[PDB]
């Protein structure tokens, strides 16, 4: 019965580092749970969720993480070849509590080069694997 | 109760563009909710839906997109280093009601670089996660 | 009601070849179903299950594979180009009875460059989508 899922994508390139990243674009938020104003999802049922992330490479090297409440529990890296774009990806199973905070965000300024737009997506998911 | 899943692959490269792709080996697809014929999937159980691609990259770039009742709901790119095969994946929450069909599709006939072999496998996966 | 949830990260890079690939960081692992000492998920709750796995290019080339019951069930690949990190995922949905095991391997010794570190995670997870 209980149901918690998003899906959303970021518009623009290379987003300011050190917060969380603000995917704008709605492919799904029925639920509400995550917020495009803050790039937050904020846990409103508690269990275990799913997450996943997919970011394109250009200009500079990408390193992002997944944050839990200020704390990053997840990085993926990848190396940008000049000329060339490259896509990178990761996913986590996560134990989430009411109030708890999941987001993206990069946290060197040297490997921003994280790259989207209206036609190359940049997403972010999650969802709801089992309430407890 | 209700269940729907699926996972295939492309066992030849370099699909046709412009038209869904037929992953042609099943590795599940029990309620056959997936065609491998037509390399569509039609949804019979309405509810909020996950799906993964995964595809490699080789002679020339790859984009790709994730296609919900002929239009385009997601786009993957990367691009070929001469000489380097390459990984790209996507994933996203997707709301289906009976009869949508979703799909894998290359939209330009420039970017067309998706391999598949044997040994190397593209797929395609996706399962139901809330009824509704 | 039934549950079964794991991910785990590498915590060191170039794991053997020809052998599960033994995961040692856990970020969650509650019901133990998955064991760090040897790398495999021995399944206790049938039904279908989803596995995801990312890894990170490093040195040479990897050639990785997803394996059920000493059998490879899917292979992803990705090549590396001098000087430059890659990322590759795959993921599939898998129809498990008790006592079946999943787990990741390198099956050539010439495709090893599986890379992992600290801040550079390379990782594997799988939850249980349906009991059956
Ligand atoms: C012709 C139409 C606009 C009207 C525009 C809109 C989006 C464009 C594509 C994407 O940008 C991704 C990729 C970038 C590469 O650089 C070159 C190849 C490719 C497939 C682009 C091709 C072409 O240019 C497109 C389809
Ligand atoms: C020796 C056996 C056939 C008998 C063949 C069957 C599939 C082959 C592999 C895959 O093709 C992926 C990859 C392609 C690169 O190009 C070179 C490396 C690698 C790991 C290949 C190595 C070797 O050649 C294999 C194992
Ligand atoms: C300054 C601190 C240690 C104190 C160390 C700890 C981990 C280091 C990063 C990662 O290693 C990934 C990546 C490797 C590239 O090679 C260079 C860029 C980058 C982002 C590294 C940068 C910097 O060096 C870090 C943050
Ligand atoms: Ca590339
Ligand atoms: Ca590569
Ligand atoms: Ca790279
Ligand atoms: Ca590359
Ligand atoms: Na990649």
């Amino acid at each position: 019965m209980p149901v918690s899922a998003f899906t959303v994508i970021l518009s623009k390139a290379y987003p300011a580092i050190g917060t969380p990243i603000p995917f704008d674009k709605i492919l799904y938020n029925r639920q509400q749970h995550y917020d495009p104003r803050t790039g937050i999802f904020t846990c409103q049922i508690p269990g275990i969720y799913y997450f996943s992330y997919h970011v394109h490479v250009k200009g500079t090297h990408v390193w992002v993480g997944l944050y839990k409440n200020g704390t990053p529990v997840m990085y993926t890296y990848d190396e940008y070849t000049k000329g060339y774009l490259d896509q990178a990806s990761g996913s986590a199973i996560i134990d989430l509590t009411e109030n708890d905070q999941v987001w993206l965000q990069l946290p060197n300024a040297e490997s921003n080069g994280l790259y989207s737009s209206e036609y190359v997506h940049s997403s972010f998911s999650g969802f709801l694997v089992a309430p407890m």
